[PDB]
């Protein structure tokens, strides 16, 4: 097998929608005959009786912490508080191993990978996690503020259609300035690598394939969509599944905003009483952590709700999403266009109806929408009335038939032959190359 003998090591950012594909990354290389190395801070830090196939090294993150606002200084105090003990921790694995790292693939969030890869002389390749047609956004980020894109909001964004100026991609509550700083930041050391991994196919960056190329001294690797390549399901895992079993098909609108995305008691109200309104039945994902600065209990949901919905609903804490995604019951998806969701509902066929926060979701939403076409877009602070009208629309009447053309090329570009397959035997020889 192609990769025997050669440890790879590969650094996730620590949330799950990065955690996630580097994790399939990982499982598709040891696949291919690497032994893999994850190093991971305690934040967030995955089971590994879920991979065991990988070997896990947990460190010290120095830490709770809010993950909707504030982004720029949360992502730099990550790089920051386990740069020391990935550092030590690094080297300690060569010194207790001298019979050697092969490479280090790393999270385009960890920019502190860059000085901790040259110290040890050793070759760094760059997975980004977020959809490739943002990375375009950040590339020309100052070149938007250039001509008064940014600050600020329907208005076309010429250079990158069919994005407008609101779906430019943003973090709460901070100026052109740092995002310039961060985003230039991480577009560097993604340049400096020797690769860069996307988590794409060529069919879907069609439109933008070559200008992606350009935008890189390096090589790219299309080997996406990675969830088209567990052990145990927890309590609120497994119910979603004996839920679904009753369902009717495609009767089921399921809804999750991601692993880090946040909201207000009141939004949380209008999602609520828009989806009870709505009548549709539906698999409600509320993370612990999605409504901040409530006085209330989990689930935060307005009383009367349960009992309006009672046999229409279920609200758990985490679901089984790919699973749930490709249930027969499952047949819409209230996603916040995290590239993870998008690709997985992508992958599974199911028309999508976006509420972007911040960062590519923005992008992402556009791209679903407007580009894609397997899905609609909340344009918006969340109002029941509006959201009705969307579920409505998305669970009624096309974008199917497009949504189902799109799972197709998916599952065709990661078999023998197809785009993808290809480009992840090249990143295999690239890294044998190293
Ligand atoms: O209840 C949930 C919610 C999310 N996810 C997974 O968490 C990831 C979230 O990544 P995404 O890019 O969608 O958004 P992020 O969480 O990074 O904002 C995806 O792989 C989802 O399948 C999951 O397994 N269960």
């Amino acid at each position: 097998e192609q990769g025997k003998g050669s440890h790879l090591v590969l650094l996730p950012l620590p949330f799950q929608g990065h955690i996630n594909p580097m994790l399939q990354l990982a499982n598709l290389l040891h696949s291919k005959g690497f032994s893999i190395t994850i190093i991971h801070p305690q934040l967030n830090s995955p089971n590994p009786s879920d991979y065991p196939n990988l070997n896990f090294e947990i460190i010290p993150d120095g830490f709770p912490q809010r993950t909707g606002i504030k982004i720029i200084e949360l992502l730099s105090a990550v790089n920051t508080n386990c740069e020391a003990p990935l550092r030590e921790c690094l080297a300690r694995l060569q010194a207790a191993n001298p019979l050697p790292i092969s490479c280090l693939i790393t999270d385009a969030i960890l920019y502190s990978t860059q000085t901790i890869a040259e110290d040890l002389g050793l070759p760094r390749i760059v997975l980004r996690t977020s959809s490739p047609f943002s990375f375009l956004a950040f590339a020309m980020y100052s070149h938007l503020k250039a001509k008064g894109y940014l600050p600020i909001s329907e208005i076309s964004v010429v250079e990158l259609p069919p994005l407008r100026v609101k779906d430019l991609p943003g973090y709460p509550n901070t100026d052109v300035n740092a995002h310039s700083q961060f985003f230039e930041k991480i577009v560097n050391t993604t340049r400096s690598a020797t690769a860069v991994i996307l988590n794409s196919s060529d069919h879907l960056e069609r439109a933008i394939l070559p200008e992606l190329h350009r935008e890189f001294p390096i090589p790219i690797f299309f080997v996406g969509p990675l969830c088209k390549s567990s052990n145990r399901l927890s309590e609120n895992e497994q119910s979603c599944l004996d839920w679904l079993d009753k369902q009717e098909s495609r009767s089921v609108l399921y809804v999750s905003f991601g692993s880090v995305t946040e909201m207000e008691e009141a939004d949380l109200a209008e999602t609520a009483w828009g989806l009870a309104n709505s009548e549709q039945p539906f698999l409600w994902v509320i993370r612990p952590g999605l409504v901040t600065g409530s006085e209330r209990t989990w689930p935060h949901l307005p009383e009367g709700f349960a009992e309006k919905t009672k046999g229409k609903g279920w609200v758990v804490k985490w679901a089984p999403q790919q699973k749930v995604l490709v249930h027969p019951a499952v047949g819409g998806f209230w996603t916040h266009a995290g590239w993870n969701s998008t690709l997985e509902g992508i992958c599974s066929g199911v028309p999508m109806i976006c509420w972007p926060r911040n960062g590519d979701q923005t992008v992402n939403a556009r791209l679903v929408s407007c580009s894609w076409k397997v899905g609609l877009q909340l344009e918006g602070r969340l109002e029941r009335g509006e959201i009705e009208k969307g579920l409505r629309k998305l669970m009624a009447d096309e974008m199917r038939e497009r949504a189902r053309v799109l799972k197709e090329t998916a599952e065709l570009c990661v078999i023998k032959g197809g785009s993808s397959y290809v480009a992840m035997n090249k990143l295999v020889n690239h890294i044998l190359s190293l």
